[PDB]
RNA sequence: ACAU
DNA sequence: CGATGT
């Protein structure tokens, strides 16, 4: 219905698919980013939008804020849900980091606890998330 | 089809 | 136009 600003919105970025990815969170009402992650050699969208996800829990848990997070992303939204990142990606030297990266996010979900809501940003009705990268 |  | 996903 209507965006809740009082949140925290996040976006992945790449150049291919797969190709290097990056990702960063900003306030959805002022657009401050608040994180960015160092680019990653071989990734694909769905890997980094669910990194960008659970970095987003991880950051707001430390600082004691019950925010909501936004994503565009319906995949990575249900894995977070499952805390299971169910990538096609080959698992190779050259995909090393980023599964690595993906292993151990699905292993502070398992070892975590939180209530932040995880919610979907229309992109229909509202544009591109905030957290897009042009 | 939907979401990227 | 291709790829990643449910
Ligand atoms: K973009
Ligand atoms: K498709
Ligand atoms: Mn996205
Ligand atoms: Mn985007």
């Amino acid at each position: 219905e209507e965006i809740i600003w009082e949140s925290l919105s996040v976006d992945v970025g790449s150049q291919g698919n797969p190709g290097i990815v990056e990702y960063k969170g900003v306030d959805t009402k002022t657009g401050e980013v608040l994180f960015e992650r160092e680019p990653i050699p071989i990734g694909t969208n769905n890997m980094g939008e669910f990194l960008a996800i659970v970095h987003g829990l991880r950051y707001l848990k430390e600082r004691n804020s019950r925010k909501p997070i936004y994503s565009d992303s319906q995949t990575a939204i249900k894995w977070v849900k499952d805390k299971k990142a169910k990538s096609t990606l080959v698992r190779n030297e050259e995909t090393a980091l980023i599964w690595k990266l993906v292993d151990e996010a699905e292993e502070w979900l398992n070892t975590h606890t939180y209530e932040t809501p995880i919610l979907k940003w229309q992109t229909d009705k509202w544009g591109e998330i905030k957290a897009d990268y042009g």
